[PDB]
């Protein structure tokens, strides 16, 4: 099949922000759709392959939880279609809103990313950038897991497992950073807080974190979140990458755990 | 790409047997539901029908389209998609007295047309919409499916269709009831089907509901003698929707209205009531 859009076809409107590369806009095409594209006269081999890698990854993905992949464009600029989310990021919520979620929302959430998560690790994809900004809460309710940068909101060093921030080498990414950046997620999401909250410097929570003499205060946890979930929080947060569990192992223990609440 | 290897899903409980197939609620990442097409060896007809289907779902990505997901083949032919939670238009109207406000009534036709307008767009005609193929996910969203495809099609053009089709009547344009051509579906019918929806939505009622047999249904529209009676609709439908509704039920083919025409008018409608 083919999912090349014709020119002409989408109506771009309201500018929203930068995406990971280029621009996001609201748009019109057989409904609302999201299009980033690259607002530039020529595209850069590096902004082509940009380009050609997030389409060939957004192509092999079809789960509720991922932001669903709708087109893409060539002519006359390189432009990525997908869905619209309605709502505001789980980062919004949590922190700008201050949203207050019931136990079992929280929980419900967290389920919700860990299949989308598993989804992905099952493709053999890295997401490489985990974070309560990438989680959508579409229409309150349903998580998009997308990698929408700056439309939603360095931005991401309070998700970095230590080898990442260390930069210990030219590509320290992994399915197991990719897990611990979810710990954080679990942390925000069962505190209500930011991890180093009380910390006012950036390069020390770099040092630190890397070193392994920060990480997150687990006494933050409300009252009322489960006993597992909290171990299951600080098994994806270890500080050792080959020590933290695979997302199967997650979402299946979070599924446990949601069942012996209801 | 898209084959899911055996052994991945678990396949829970059973949800429903007839024509289709099996459909059972399963898990692979989460929620999904798995449609079996066989127990035994397949087929030939089974093998054919199973390729057509998942040829048809691949070409979608569309919030309005029910999310095809992937398909095995071993040991039974299954095609997998995601799961709805709630219930059908058709359930909530007929079924349970389900009392919406017209702001949400139109947002389900809105949601209904943007699935159609996509379909026809990849030059798919659904060939069965009816509100009973109108999902209403998590109440918020409206996914159109085919939830009762047959794997098994007659080959006769005639009379013992409809009473296997007999849970479609009331949504079949005049030019299907009358099958004076081996195929008589189109863009126009489904935009026809999609009328009686409307008449659905804006009446709280299905179209017929006084006519006491199928048998009369068949005979005096494909006839020409019998139209729903588009009186009936509530106090508070919008003008546009009388006209709309009119003109996605008309006799010739031709005349009735594109779906990005339709969708246009929606649209236009929605923003006026909010
Ligand atoms: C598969 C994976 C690894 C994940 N997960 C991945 C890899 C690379 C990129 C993306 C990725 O998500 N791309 C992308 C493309 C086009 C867009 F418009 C947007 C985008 O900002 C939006 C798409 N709907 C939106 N509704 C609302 C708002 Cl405010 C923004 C958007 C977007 F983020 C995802
Ligand atoms: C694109 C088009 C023309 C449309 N529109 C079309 C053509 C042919 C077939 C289908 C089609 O929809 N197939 C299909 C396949 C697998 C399934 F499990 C189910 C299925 O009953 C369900 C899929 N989730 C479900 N949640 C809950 C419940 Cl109760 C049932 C299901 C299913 F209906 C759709
Ligand atoms: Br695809
Ligand atoms: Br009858
Ligand atoms: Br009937």
């Amino acid at each position: 099949d083919d999912w090349e859009i014709p020119d002409g076809q989408i109506t771009v409107g309201q500018r929203i922000g930068s995406g990971s590369f280029g621009t996001v806009y609201k748009g019109k095409w057989h409904g609302d759709v999201a299009v980033k594209m690259l607002n530039v006269t020529a595209p850069t081999p590096q902004q082509l392959q940009a380009f050609k890698n997030e389409v060939g990854v957004l192509r092999k993905t079809r789960h509720v939880n991922i932001l669903l992949f709708m087109g893409y464009s060539t002519k006359p600029q390189l432009a990525i279609v997908t869905q619209w989310c309605e709502g505001s990021s789980l980062y919004h919520h949590l922190h700008a809103s201050e949203t207050k979620f019931e136990m079992k929302k929280l929980i419900d959430i967290a389920r919700q990313t860990a299949r989308g998560m598993d989804y992905l690790h099952a493709k053999s994809i890295i997401h490489r950038d985990l974070k309560s900004n990438n989680i959508f809460l579409h229409e309150d309710n349903t998580v998009k897991i997308g990698d929408f940068g700056l439309a939603t909101v360095s931005g991401s060093i309070l998700w970095m497992a230590p080898e990442v921030i260390r930069m210990q080498d030219s590509n320290p990414y992994s399915f197991q950073s990719d897990v611990y950046a979810f710990g954080i997620v679990l942390y925000e999401l069962m505190t209500g807080q930011l991890p180093y909250s009380n910390i006012n410097n950036r390069d020390q929570i770099i040092e630190m974190v890397g070193r392994g003499s920060l990480s997150p205060d687990l006494s933050k946890v409300r009252s009322n979140c489960p006993k597992r979930m909290k171990r299951l929080m600080a098994e994806c947060l270890k500080k050792k990458r080959d020590e933290r569990p695979s997302f199967p192992r997650i979402l299946a223990e979070i599924e446990e755990l949601a069942r012996e609440l209801s």
